[PDB]
């Protein structure tokens, strides 16, 4: 058996295609660090979040042009940038997903526990639960920065991650764990947990009339004189209950439509982490198809390559994420549209 060289073809496709992730992600993150600073002014724990949220993308963006060179030639950059840059990497993968979920867990604060929302949603600490945010994704960083150095092979300068010989499969099957459930499963259960939750709350506040003759079901007043309470969901009430100015079915009822503009925040918030999966779950999937090829899955030589490839390939999809946030704000949100 033996590897495969994608030098050839990586050195031709990376640097242009890096350095333009980079021009669009810079200028688009940047764009979106101002307006929330001279627009929108920081209000909420939201504004905090998303401004956190961009800083890390701007991280990641930073080591972007390094990468770039790399590929089309070698590390000229010594060792302390090496460690730097794949530092500014992990901790810019990190706390972008540790701001997603407090951007999810925030949206579920707000429309589930409505009097807690009020309560304990402030700037100030929002701003602390940012710097606690900002420190833990540095400790998770932290042995990924260190088994990375820059070392001279042969004639041609690399820049990688080596761990322990003598312990080298627990640390390539603790970092694939750390990396994949720090990344896919820890905010997918978020999603399930929180985003379920929202709609639950959010379907009892919907309102329905009477095609009959026009009666309008207000979740909030209920029925007293039939014998429901209020809050209660239309759905939740029992069939046998009439319209209590004509006397039809529950059949006879239709969907109000909403201005959902309220639930805007949600809507915009649901596509950060909606997209975020289809960039970054395909490279965890792979990460953990790679580690565990053998006892889990196949080992031998051409499957190896094939997964080994697959990594790289992935990455790159997952890496082109940081540009794709301004995007969804600039489509999403109306907010950013009122600007232009
Ligand atoms: C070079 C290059 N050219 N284009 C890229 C990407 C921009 C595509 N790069 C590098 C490849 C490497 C090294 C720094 C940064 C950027 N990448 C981190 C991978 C990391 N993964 C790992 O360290 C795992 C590897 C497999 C394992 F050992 F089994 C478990 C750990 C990671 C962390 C969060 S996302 C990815
Ligand atoms: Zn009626």
């Amino acid at each position: 058996c033996q590897k495969i060289n994608v030098k050839q073809i990586a050195a031709r496709l990376l640097p242009p295609l890096y350095s333009l992730v980079f021009i669009f992600g810079f200028v688009g993150n940047m764009l979106v660090i101002l307006i929330l600073i001279n627009y929108k002014r920081l209000k909420s724990m939201t504004d905090i979040y998303l401004l956190n949220l961009a800083i890390s993308d701007l991280f990641f963006l930073l080591t972007v042009p390094f990468w770039a060179h790399y590929a089309a030639a070698q590390w000229d950059f010594g060792n302390t940038m090496c460690q730097l840059l794949t530092g500014l990497y992990f901790i810019g993968f990190f706390s972008g997903i540790f701001f997603i979920i407090l951007l999810t867990i925030d949206r579920y604060l707000a429309v589930v526990h409505a009097v807690f929302a009020l309560k304990a949603r402030t700037v100030t600490f929002g701003v602390v639960t940012s710097v606690i945010t900002w420190v833990v994704a540095v400790f998770a960083s932290l042995p990924n920065i260190i088994f990375t150095r820059s070392q001279k092979e042969g004639l041609h300068y690399t820049c990688s991650s080596h761990f322990p010989y003598s312990q080298y499969q627990f640390w390539k099957n603790f970092q694939t764990l750390k990396i994949v459930i720090l990344g896919l499963v820890l905010p997918l259960l978020v999603m399930v947990i929180c985003y379920s939750g929202i709609l639950k709350t959010l379907l009892r506040m919907k309102k329905y009339t009477c095609t009959v003759c026009g009666y309008i079901y207000n979740p909030e007043d209920g029925d007293p004189d039939n014998g429901v309470n209020p809050g209660t969901d239309f759905k939740d009430i029992p069939d046998d209950w009439v319209c209590p100015l004509c006397g039809v079915g529950k059949d006879q009822f239709e969907e109000v439509e909403e201005e959902k503009k309220r639930h805007r925040d949600v809507r915009l918030i649901f596509t950060i982490m909606i997209v975020y999966f289809l960039f970054w779950a395909p490279y965890n999937i792979v990460l953990l198809l790679n580690t565990f090829q053998e006892f889990f899955g196949l080992n031998n030589c051409s499957s190896s390559n094939r997964l080994d490839q697959a990594m790289q390939v992935t990455e790159t999809l997952g890496m082109t994420h940081c540009c794709i946030n301004p995007i969804i704000y600039a489509f999403v949100g109306e907010e950013f549209r009122n600007y232009l």
